[PDB]
DNA sequence: TTGACTCTCTTAAGAGAGTCA
DNA sequence: TTGACTCTCTTAAGAGAGTCA
């Protein structure tokens, strides 16, 4: 809500909810032939999950709260970041996993960066493979590799240059 | 429906049209510092667009053929691709620009694999920056770099260990 | 047969808001 | 007040199909 004070406490009541969350230990790739291991911290699969928290998708939560008897809701991944511009460069800023778990509310696990930001982190070599993100990466991305191209650059006839 | 060779004759009439449209020298990073040169074949901003194409989308084209008394349609970029694959690791295949330049419409530019692999190239370090796409990237992404993270990853008490 | 428009949809990273009990 | 559901929307890489003359 609108105090700093009343958003601190906002905060304060997310993270220790979700320090009640599971943890789970999964072993990641680091780039560069390494292995690391991160502690998410998983919201249940299944109501109940929490208290403030409420599932609006298959892989979609908020977290609410009532302040000044009117109810104040948020992505529940969106808490954390509440007290920083909520734009950049005329972007929206976007709660981005670096440990690329959904379910994971780990705030040692997110970062706060426009969609772009968040999206390429897939492809990152990661933090042993030559990540260049300033907020470093925490594994490399699921999605880093060669691909599995069907068909490259390719013409018939000799009207095209590179 | 369309023989192999009435497909053949629809890319070879796609390249002879492409190949008449405005080729523009664009100059780009390549990784590594490295500066190289794109020659990009681009669709006019406005009809008319060249023979058998036609605007569907801000940045959205299609060709169009009427073979035999019956009109077929395909995506603008999909034409060199009419004789591949169209799906990979259950996966649709797309047509994915090597050069980040939408109107571009050089097969030289393009290859066909998964929507997946063709975002990650925007943050693809490039061919003389450590790409490791199997079809090797023309040029750096777009994207790739140090990004703008507004806020890293960060608690307010000791609830949580990363 | 052709051109120039029109419309909605897919994906996977992310969101906001309403209906009930 | 709190919980457990429902719905649609955003973005930027990509798509298919209809109407009219
Ligand atoms: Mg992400
Ligand atoms: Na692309
Ligand atoms: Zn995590
Ligand atoms: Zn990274
Ligand atoms: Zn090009
Ligand atoms: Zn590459």
């Amino acid at each position: 809500a609108l105090t700093n004070a009343q958003i601190l406490a906002v905060i304060d009541s997310w993270e220790e909810t979700v320090g009640q969350f599971p943890v789970i230990t999964h072993h990641v790739p680091l780039g560069g032939g390494l292995q690391g291991t991160l502690h998410c911290y998983e919201i249940p699969l299944a109501a109940p999950y929490g208290v403030g928290f409420a599932k609006n998708g298959p892989t979609r939560w908020q977290y609410k709260r009532t302040i000044n008897q009117v109810v104040h809701r948020w992505g529940s991944h969106t808490v954390p970041f509440l007290l920083e511009p909520d734009n950049i460069n005329g972007k929206t800023c976007t709660a981005s996993h670096l440990c690329h778990n959904t379910r994971c509310h780990n705030p040692l696990h997110l970062c706060w960066e426009s969609l772009d930001d968040n999206k390429g982190r897939n492809w990152c070599p990661g933090p042993n493979g030559g990540c260049v993100h300033a907020v470093v990466c925490l594994r490399q991305g699921p999605l880093y590799g060669p691909g599995a191209t069907v068909a490259g650059p390719q013409q018939r006839g000799s009207h095209f240059v590179v």
